[PDB]
Order: structure tokens, then C-alpha cells, then sequence
């Protein structure tokens, strides 16, 4: 996350850690056993971790979870990143509590000039590297669809739609793949794209999670 500020340990408790012996990407956390992430950070080998809010310390409330099944969208284009979602199944229920809780999915699509919270452990720098271990909120709305596409001439799906700021300075960044945007108490977005980091007229660019609702809780109802 780019221009965006230090959230605090465990405010955002359904933002999970996806690691391989690093850090690699974001998820969500949805009920007890599933998370959402995107598809681009599809890889085996996942461990899940809940609770998390510096990474490279353990400070008390994690939970360390093996995934035991990861479920790419079906129609996921790894060139266009259409349909850039994912889901993984933890082997074992995680224990909800404050800190440790699902995030509703959306009974509708949300609008342009929606105000949302994104957060994650990417990088903080749009020029450079810096990984600042401790998670990194950001609030942005989301951008019409027309400013979308103006942006990114070409690319825009009916599966996706920007958030963040024409001018620059905030976005989220490499690291941030998979995690959330939540508006409203509802995960609308995940993490998915964009061209550089909080480049000018660049914003990010996020899968529509409204779009997956039937996929996700069919796929959670049979897996
Ligand atoms: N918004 C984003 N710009 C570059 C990038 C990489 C990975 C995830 C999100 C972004
Ligand atoms: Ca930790």
C-alpha cells in the first residue's frame, strides 16, 4: 500500500496472510474454513495466516493454517486477468473471535464514489522497494467505470473496476495481491492490478467480487 497508513494490530481481522515461507500475497477471510484471494496468486504449498498484524514477529493472536484445496475461477485468463479470483479451504476451521472474523459478501455491486478500506503487506514505495511489515490500510473510493476504462484503454472487463485516486499517491502495490476492499462492511473487491503504484492516472484496478457471488457459495456448498 502506497500512501496509505499503519491500520493497527488486528483492526482488520478478516485480512489474511498467505505465506510459503514468505509473505506473498492477501486473502479474505469468508466463513471458517474459506478464504478469497486472486487467481495470480495461485501456487501450492499455502499456508494460511489469520490474526496477523506484524508479519515477521509472532506477537500472539495468529493462526497458522494449511490450506487443503485451492479453486481457481474456471474462467480465470492469467494475459488479461479476467476473472482474477480464487478460493482456498483452510484443513481446519479457524477460530473466529474479534480479531479473527469473516467478512460478508456483497448482496449488491457498489457504486462509483463508494468510499472502501484496502489493506495489505505490499509495498509501500512507488519508486523503489519497501515492505513494511506491520498492515497497511488505505481509504478510496471506487471510480466509475468510464474513468476506468479511460485509464486503461483496452483492458477493463465487465469483472473489474478501479479504485483510488486519478492524481496519484495512494494505491495499493506488488504484495497487496489477493486482499481485500471492503465498502460498506462487504468485500467488493480483491486486489488484482494495475500499471506501476500510485502513477497518475493509473489507478488500481480491482476483480468485482458482486460478480462471483453464486460461484463462491456454490463452490463453498459441494468443496
Ligand atoms: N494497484 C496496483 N498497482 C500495481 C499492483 C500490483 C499488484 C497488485 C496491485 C497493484
Ligand atoms: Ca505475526
Amino acid at each position: 500500500i502506497v500512501g496509505g497508513y499503519t491500520c493497527g494490530a488486528n483492526t482488520v481481522p478478516y485480512q489474511v496472510s498467505l505465506n510459503s515461507g514468505y509473505h506473498f500475497c492477501g486473502g479474505s477471510l469468508i466463513n471458517s474454513q474459506w478464504v478469497v484471494s486472486a487467481a495470480h496468486c495461485y501456487k501450492s504449498g499455502i499456508q494460511v495466516r489469520l490474526g496477523e498484524d506484524n508479519i515477521n514477529v509472532v506477537e500472539g493472536n495468529e493462526q497458522f493454517i494449511s490450506a487443503s484445496k485451492s479453486i481457481v475461477h474456471p474462467s480465470y485468463n492469467s494475459n488479461t486477468l479476467n476473472n482474477d479470483i480464487m478460493l482456498i479451504k483452510l484443513k481446519s476451521a479457524a477460530s473466529l473471535n474479534s480479531r479473527v472474523a469473516s467478512i460478508s459478501l456483497p448482496t449488491s455491486c457498489a457504486s462509483a464514489g463508494t468510499q472502501c478500506l484496502i489493506s495489505g503487506w505490499g509495498n509501500t514505495k512507488s519508486s523503489g522497494t519497501s515492505y513494511p511489515d506491520v498492515l497497511k490500510c488505505l481509504k478510496a473510493p471506487i471510480l466509475s467505470d468510464s474513468s476506468c476504462k479511460s485509464a486503461y484503454p483496452g483492458q477493463i472487463t465487465s469483472n473489474m473496476f478501479c479504485a483510488g485516486y486519478l492524481e496519484g499517491g495512494k494505491d495499493s502495490c506488488q504484495g497487496d495481491s489477493g486482499g481485500p476492499v471492503v465498502c460498506s462492511g462487504k468485500l467488493q473487491g480483491i486486489v488484482s492490478w494495475g500499471s506501476g503504484c500510485a502513477q497518475k492516472n493509473k489507478p488500481g484496478v480491482y476483480t468485482k467480487v458482486c460478480n462471483y457471488v453464486s460461484w463462491i457459495k456454490q463452490t463453498i456448498a459441494s468443496n
